[PDB]
């Protein structure tokens, strides 16, 4: 029956952002023995590894996801928002990249392929970042990514890690992309119907990165594939605190609340909910729980700052063109208190 | 009536045949790029075309690569510092030191499970420690396809970096380790073959190319590349290519594992010994028996550096070896028709 080109069919069905597992993951490599040395500053365990060299601080990360939309150009374009976040998270500056490309030649075509890359080159463009080469690997499954080099001015960088008690948590940009991309791959959704969320997920993190940085955030991570809740964590479990965040100040897009509740989501909502649950305090209804421990895709950053600086940061904001939401504080007791 | 009630896990039994051809040969994905606009600014030495993109920043030359492979024998630990060996490569190649690196790591949790994943990453960083190479992090993701590779950040002290494009007419053309690498992994895959087959190999693919970068400078080589997915004759071609001149290839010359030679006698090799032959067969010379043309052509794996240098580096090509510890074999030499003559 039924009276152009369909990329999310080629992803393995009910996915999530195609990751293997939450902090589990950080955990394995915690029991080997890694070569490292004096230039090694931040290693495995944060947004991205930092190392010093000639007097530079450079950062290092690398991200590669499957497809989350049907438009080629535009997953090409997400795909590098995506892996250059990582970069601002850490209060750099991205300056050059390599691609990694995992596509079968006959389960698409080169025309296809060139769209993606297009769409990369293009947010390169604007991020000013170079892209120097790359992989290409036949796979049934297509995916993109990038690894990507950057700088942190005058050695300044942000982890995890410095979060103190009694701080405002605030988020740059809406979580429920996950929910909306199962939306679009059971074909309930076309892409006109999410372009703020498309328009968010193309956006990149340096105005936010500007933003976080000169409220003096302490501790700062992006919002990405194990969700709202199990991001959050990583700041509490490496800062040795807490974190109360109350649902009501979650920013979300209300298609995702809609689709949510009628139990369409990616399973990848549910894993991420799972390994949280061991530190979750929460009576709310599973259907909110799953809407925050969704899995986002160039997600905004997540950061700590004193109320005191809540001073300038709508003025702030505004000249950067950059939206903030408060959405909890971090408190003493180690757990996650989701109100 | 007695079966083994403990696992086996194939890693080669879950790499996936591919029955789609090659369209991308030696060079092609370089000039696909071209068109394209694309970002660059005055530091960008080297970009889309070699082994690796050469970057500079305040005087030091940055060198960076990325390469991520499937399985290619049955140990994770085997797999995972072959990748390592491999992924490292091209920074050698370049003529750059390796100083971090960041791990791309797709596996089904599933098809697989967590002890044979820490067996590839204890592999790797094993390898990493030897090429004194910090890893600083890397991305998991889930793949029915098991895959692992690295992207590698290095540096080219005393800002020389050698490329494919400046040889001449005139010189000789050295490899420093045996081709047939890809012949061997499809034995293994097809059952004829065990790991304990092709020790030597296995060995080699997993060296790392730092001796044999070492000696490359010593010779003050005019163009390098390493040996990989493409053959022999391919990568001997994109120097050809690059530095507008032709290659004069003696086959007598050529090492490579005598398993590798029985085995294609016998049709066992990989479909990509056919796609890399038909890539440079527009600008092959030669009447050699086909079973040598498919072996020179045959992909390899972690494979060594090949490079172009003067004449006159014979005097001391030797020494300086021995002095290394490293092999070579010259196979040739460059020459002015642009064409690939396989004598
Ligand atoms: N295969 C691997 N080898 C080494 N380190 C790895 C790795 N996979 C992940 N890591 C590290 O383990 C931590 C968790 O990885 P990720 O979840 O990919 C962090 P992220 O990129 O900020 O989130 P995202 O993947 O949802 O975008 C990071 O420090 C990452 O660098
Ligand atoms: N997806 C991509 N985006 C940008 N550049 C890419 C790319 N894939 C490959 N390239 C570049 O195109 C040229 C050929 O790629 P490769 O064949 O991977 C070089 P190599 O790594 O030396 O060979 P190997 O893959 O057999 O190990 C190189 O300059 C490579 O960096
Ligand atoms: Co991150
Ligand atoms: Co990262
Ligand atoms: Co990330
Ligand atoms: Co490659
Ligand atoms: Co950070
Ligand atoms: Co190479
Ligand atoms: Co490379
Ligand atoms: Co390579
Ligand atoms: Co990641
Ligand atoms: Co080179």
């Amino acid at each position: 029956g039924g009276i152009m080109v369909e990329l999310l069919k080629l992803v393995r069905s009910s996915g999530c952002a195609a990751k293997v597992g939450p902090g589990d993951l950080q955990e394995i490599l915690k029991g080997f023995n890694i070569y490292t040395d004096e230039s090694t500053l931040v290693s495995i365990g944060d947004d991205a590894g930092v190392y010093e060299h000639n007097g530079i601080i450079w950062v290092y990360t690398v991200d590669i996801i499957t497809p989350v939309v049907n438009d080629p150009y535009l997953w090409g374009a997400i795909s590098t928002a995506n892996a250059l976040s990582d970069v601002y998270a850490m209060g750099g500056i991205p300056v050059n990249a390599l691609a990694i490309s995992c596509f079968n030649n006959c389960e698409l075509d080169i025309e296809i392929f060139r769209e993606v890359i297009r769409g990369a080159l293009d947010k390169l463009r604007e991020a000013k970042t170079v892209l120097l080469g790359g992989h290409t690997i036949d796979d049934k499954e297509p995916k993109f990514g990038l690894s990507v080099a950057g700088i942190c001015p005058e050695g300044k960088y942000i982890t995890q890690s410095g979060a103190q008690v009694g701080q405002l948590l605030i988020l740059t940009k809406p979580i429920g992309t996950g929910i909306l991309i199962k939306g679009l791959k059971e074909g309930i959704l076309k892409e006109e119907d999410i372009n703020e969320a498309i328009e968010n997920m193309l956006a990149l993190n340096d105005k936010a990165r500007n933003l976080m940085l000169s409220l003096d955030a302490t501790a700062c991570t992006d919002v990405t594939g194990f969700g709202l809740l199990g991001h959050a964590w990583n700041i509490c479990k490496n800062s040795n605190i807490g974190a109360r965040i109350f649902f009501e100040k979650v920013p979300y897009y209300q298609l995702s609340e809609n689709l949510v509740k009628k139990k369409i989501y990616p399973k990848g909502a549910i894993e991420n909910l799972n390994f949280v649950k061991n530190y979750l305090k929460s009576n709310l209804d599973n259907w909110k729980l799953i809407l925050l421990s969704d899995p986002v895709t160039s997600g905004g950053l997540l950061f700590t700052i004193n109320k005191e600086k809540l001073e300038k940061i709508d003025e702030t904001a505004k000249e950067l063109e950059v939206n903030y939401w408060i959405i909890g504080e971090t408190i003493a007791e180690n757990v996650l208190e989701v109100l």
